[PDB]
């Protein structure tokens, strides 16, 4: 089919979603292109630089909060933001894995250049800005992969007997299984925001 | 070589540090106990419950500081857990990825059992104090990741040009090329601590 860059990308992204990093490999994305691989390989010869490319088309896709409201609290921004950021991670198989030690491509430079300006206009030296968009998106990684990697592995196998469980973890894992992980995201993100705030809000005093 | 549960465990947890999940195949973990994949069958023959001992025992070697002492406020048990299990998961190649969407092992209920009790003693409900363990785990585990894997991918490509970069984006970069991650981590930590605090202390009060 089609190998220009959107349509190669699009392929890759069916594919890393129907059987994850482990599945897409060159015989596989060749087959789902209906071509050769040195075919493939004229259009994409790097994994690593594939996955980059996936882990920003995500983001292109189904990120839709990537920027303040006018007028928006930074508080406000980095809640409607990380719900973004987390959606758009979950909506393909590995998509927070793909995302994970990426640094901004050069076509998110003026979104993220306005994300760092924002919180430095809200007060944030650059280096504590960085700090809180920092742990906002590794708790949020970490959060949506989680999510993820439980769920994969239900499938690789059951989890264990209910019979020998002490009961805190009993009805620990009974409000886990109540759950697919957004409750307990969206109260670890606002514990996380006040934290910055309590940071912020007190300059130069002991806190 | 000897194929003791102990022995796979130890040959396979070498192994992952050489070359990860990936490499984590029967071929090449029968290779490193120079026997034949039959023979390794016997042993071990879901990879998934590998991977799950292989998270159990990670924390067994290096995870230091898995209970509260004496006296220890909340505060500083979680501090002082989160940078144990940080280093723990850093500690090896791909650590944390062996963690994540794993659920605790019967050799490690009755110190997690203690974990969530503490919570309760310090005046968490059982959820809250879950939530405030989860938001620890999940931060603590993507920011390892985040950082495992960048610094894998400089091996798989240089980052890019200075040239184009907008200025607060350069010296952010600049500002994490400068440290492992650790400062990062304290600093989100502590800001996650503080926000679990206010939120604890608040009771039925609008906060
Ligand atoms: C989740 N959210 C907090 C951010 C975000 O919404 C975006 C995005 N493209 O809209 C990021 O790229 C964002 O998720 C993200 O991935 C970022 C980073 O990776 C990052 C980095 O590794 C080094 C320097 C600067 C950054 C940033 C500023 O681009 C952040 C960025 O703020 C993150
Ligand atoms: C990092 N730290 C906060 C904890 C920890 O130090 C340990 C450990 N074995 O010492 C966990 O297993 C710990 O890291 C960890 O992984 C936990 C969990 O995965 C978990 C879970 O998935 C479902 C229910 C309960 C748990 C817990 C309580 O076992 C947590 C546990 O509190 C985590
Ligand atoms: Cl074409
Ligand atoms: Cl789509
Ligand atoms: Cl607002
Ligand atoms: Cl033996
Ligand atoms: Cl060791
Ligand atoms: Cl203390
Ligand atoms: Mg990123
Ligand atoms: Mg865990």
């Amino acid at each position: 089919s089609r190998l220009n860059r959107e349509s190669v990308i699009d392929a890759a992204l069916e594919l890393l979603n129907e059987t994850g990093i482990d599945g897409l490999t060159t015989r596989k994305l060749a087959q789902k292109l209906g071509i050769e691989q040195p075919t493939l390989y004229w259009h994409v010869k790097n994994k690593r630089a594939l996955l980059d490319a996936l882990a920003v088309e995500i983001l292109a896709r189904h990120h839709d909060y990537s920027l303040p409201a006018a007028g928006e609290s930074w508080q406000s921004f980095l809640r409607n933001n990380a719900m973004s950021f987390r959606r758009a991670l979950l909506r393909y198989r590995d998509g927070a894995k793909v995302h994970l030690g990426t640094r901004p491509d050069e076509k998110q430079y003026d979104t993220v250049e306005t994300q760092l300006r924002f919180m430095t206009e809200n007060g944030f030296s650059l280096r504590d800005g960085l700090y809180a968009i920092s742990a906002v998106s590794h708790f949020t990684l970490g959060a949506v992969l989680e999510q993820q990697e439980h769920t994969a592995a239900l499938t690789d196998r059951p989890a264990a007997p209910d019979e020998n469980l002490p009961p805190l973890l009993r009805e620990a894992l009974q409000i886990m299984d109540s759950d697919d992980g957004e409750q307990a995201f969206l109260h670890g993100l606002e514990s996380l925001i006040r934290g910055f705030e309590v940071q912020l809000t007190a300059l130069l005093q002991i806190v």
